[PDB]
């Protein structure tokens, strides 16, 4: 039985390798990483892998692996697909960690937009997470940390990390990782994975899907916001992407609206990330 190397790169920055049959499923390989992680809250999370065009698509776990990645090679990153609303309503700190470590990566990436405030803080409770209660000894009046922080270190977010660092005397890994996502989840970008389209008169915005629906950010001035449940309908065709909404109270039709992305597979892909938060979301 002929057996393909899977390489995934873990939210730790690690490498996890192991084998599956060539026609395995994606699940297959998603259950090995998953064991490998000790996670049992696994329905946050999926595997990620860059096709011909070098987009970020997501493994589906019960489609072949083969026809996924076609002509690629079998390389994946292990990532959070649904951020919860409400962390806190997690059954396990280790579910919270593996979440921590990927909002890391979405404020040091600047997917995840966020206040010199809000960098410190999280970043303070990164460090007692990690390190424990603050050690002088550790730190100078020079201090730089090892921990990426944000998408631009300052030496003044450095101090003010220790600062915040220094009030968290005698607090635990799970107490700690629990207020930096009690933060997080306020953050107006949090767990928005965001799409470059134009409306129906050519002009351009972005589309971001998350928990509480579909967001149209049109600039600094005019956000338009669909929740799941107005949302009856997803289509694509060619490279347009549709939205059926209910018909407001004692209103005669549903209303459809109209978005054109990139190309056909760029529509494709806001389709089917749409639909799995609308059925997700709906059931969480
Ligand atoms: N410079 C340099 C340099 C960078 C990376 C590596 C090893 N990369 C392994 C790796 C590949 C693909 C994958 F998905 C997971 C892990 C070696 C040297």
């Amino acid at each position: 039985p002929k057996s393909m190397q899977c390489k995934v790169i873990l939210l730790d920055g690690s490498e996890y390798t192991c084998d599956v049959e060539k026609r395995s499923r994606g699940q297959v390989l998603f259950d090995k990483v998953c064991e490998h992680l000790n996670l049992l809250e696994k329905d946050y999370f999926g595997l990620t892998y860059r096709d011909a065009e070098n987009q970020k698509n997501w493994l589906d776990p019960a489609k072949e692996i083969k026809k996924q990645v076609r002509s690629g090679a079998w390389h994946f990153s292990f990532n959070v697909k649904f951020y919860p609303p409400d962390p806190a309503q997690l059954s396990e700190d280790i579910t919270r960690y593996y979440l921590c470590l990927q909002l890391r990566d979405d404020i040091v990436s600047g997917r995840l937009p966020c206040s010199f405030v809000t960098l410190a803080l999280l970043g303070s409770y990164t460090v007692q997470s990690e390190l424990g209660d603050y050690d002088p000894d550790e730190c100078g009046s020079d201090y730089i940390s090892e921990f990426r922080f944000a998408p631009n270190h300052t030496k003044e977010l450095e101090d003010k990390v220790i600062e915040l660092h220094k009030s968290h005397r005698g607090m635990t890994p799970a107490e700690a990782e629990m207020h930096f996502l009690e933060n997080a989840k306020k953050l107006s970008m949090y767990g928005v994975d965001l799409h470059h389209a134009k409306d129906s008169e050519g002009v351009e915005i972005m589309l971001g899907v998350c928990a509480s629906g579909l967001l149209i950010y049109r600039d600094r001035l005019r956000i338009n916001r669909f929740a799941w449940p107005k949302v009856l309908k997803i289509s694509y065709k060619r490279n347009n992407f549709y939205i059926k909404i209910r018909p407001g109270e004692f209103e005669q039709f549903e209303s459809t609206i109209g978005f054109k992305l990139p190309n056909h597979r760029a529509a494709k892909r806001l389709w089917k990330v749409c639909v799995e938060h609308h059925t997700f979301f709906r059931l969480l």
